[PDB]
């Protein structure tokens, strides 16, 4: 019920493996977290520090 997040600052993807975002995007958690977008559903790999609970 605690797994839904927002991320507080925008994020630009590095690798294959991580997740880009926008501030204000809501992010499903599945130091980094896998977590699925809940505005484009892609599935990445996501900074921890860059989201708070939602
Ligand atoms: C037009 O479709 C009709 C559809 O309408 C209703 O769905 C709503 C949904 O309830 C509503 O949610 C609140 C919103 O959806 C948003 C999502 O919530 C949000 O996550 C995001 O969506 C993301 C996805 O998460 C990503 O996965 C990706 O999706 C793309 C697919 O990548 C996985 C890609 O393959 C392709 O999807 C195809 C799909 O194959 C998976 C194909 O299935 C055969 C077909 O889907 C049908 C579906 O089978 C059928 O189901 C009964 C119906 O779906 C309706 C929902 O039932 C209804 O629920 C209320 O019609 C579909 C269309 O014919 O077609 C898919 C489209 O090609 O494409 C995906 C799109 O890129 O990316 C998306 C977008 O970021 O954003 C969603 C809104 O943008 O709106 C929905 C309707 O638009
Ligand atoms: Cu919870």
């Amino acid at each position: 019920s605690h797994m839904t997040f927002v991320a507080l600052y925008d994020y630009e993807s590095r690798t294959e493996t991580d997740l880009s975002f926008k501030k204000g995007e809501r992010l499903q958690i599945v130091d980094w977290w896998l977590a699925r977008s809940l505005t484009t559903g892609e599935t990445g790999y996501i900074p921890s520090n860059y989201v708070a609970p939602s």
